[PDB]
DNA sequence: CGTTGCGGCAAAGTTATGGGTAAAGTCACACGTAGTCACCATAATGAAATAAGATCACTACTGGGCAGTACCAGACTCGAACTGATG
C-alpha cells in the first residue's frame, strides 16, 4: 500500500551502502528512476537490487 | 262443748297472649321520575424545542519531490587503411 518510489527511498536505499543511494534517498531518488532500465540489466546495479 | 281465729284445697276470678272472622277504615288511580354539573387522572397528539451534529470558510504549520544537469569511463561497431594468398 505504498508508492514504489517511497519503498525505494525509505526501505531499499538506506539498506544500500552506496553513497549516492543514501544521498538521493533524501532529495528525490531520480537517479534510480531515470535509469530504471538498468535495474533489469546484467550489471552491478541489477545484482545489488536483487540482493 | 261451744266459739274464734288460722290455714289447706280446689273451683272461680282476673290478666295476658296468640289465633280466626267480618267490617270499618285507608289510600292511589287520577301523564310523568330519573336527570345534571363537578371532579381530577391518563392517553395522545401536535407544536416548541433541543443539544448535539454537520459542513463552510479561513489561518497557520510543516513534509517534501520533479524536470533537469553532469561526469567517468566500458564496450560494441565500423571508416579507413595494411597486408598476405591467389588464379
Amino acid at each position: 500500500g505504498v508508492l514504489p518510489g517511497v519503498l525505494m527511498t525509505r526501505e531499499i536505499a538506506p539498506l544500500v551502502n552506496k553513497i549516492y543511494f543514501q544521498n538521493g534517498a533524501n532529495r528525490g531518488f531520480r537517479e534510480i528512476f531515470n535509469r530504471s532500465q538498468a535495474l533489469n540489466g546484467m550489471g552491478e546495479m541489477a545484482a545489488d537490487l536483487v540482493q
